[PDB]
């Protein structure tokens, strides 16, 4: 037998991508609410990263420096976010 | 320029891709509703325990072998420890 | 924060990305059938020699800078060396 962990993100529609960075904090593309969301680790509430003008963002991923990259696949570009 | 295909097997639109420290290669298998393995050197295919997953669409693996899951089809983000 | 646009050029439905240690930034172009990576601080992209995707849907690299691509359309995975 074994266990897996729902996270306690809140209200998502159609997520599409994942990173985890080394601090254990959690991102997600919320593709079908255009927006990227995180959860630190052990945190309880969900922040929503202040991109703009994402349609459908697909896939996001985070660099040594807590930089954040998010494919915003309906606008045709990679646009990335500092800690 | 050589590309290697990997020795997965039974995929059916394959989605998202991980690789862990030891080299272990992690896959969505999106059209079968599973997370698969591949174990570096014995090449041996592995389906993940997760259950109720509907179309998983991303994956990642941390530095603890823990398996981050996008479980699209059900709205929800799942975690399986190693 | 703002946001900054990477200077990538003719993405189609960009579907995934990877950043490695070194910074450097992966992303599959998947309605052109590529993977494109941007060194960091370079404004010129680069076109992984991968060969007959269809539709790719997801990248990883490994710390050997290994490229891993779920090459969606053909149910199976790729990689290619640095």
């Amino acid at each position: 037998s074994n266990t897996q962990t729902v996270l306690p993100f809140t209200g998502l529609n159609t997520p599409s991508g994942v990173a985890v960075d080394s601090a254990g904090t959690v991102y997600v593309t919320d593709r079908g609410n255009n927006r990227v969301v995180k959860l630190a680790a052990g945190s309880n509430t969900q922040t929503v990263l202040p991109f703009t003008g994402l349609n459908t963002p697909s896939g996001v991923a985070v660099d040594s420096a807590g930089t954040v990259y998010v494919t915003d696949r309906g606008n045709n570009r990679v646009v990335k976010l500092a800690a």
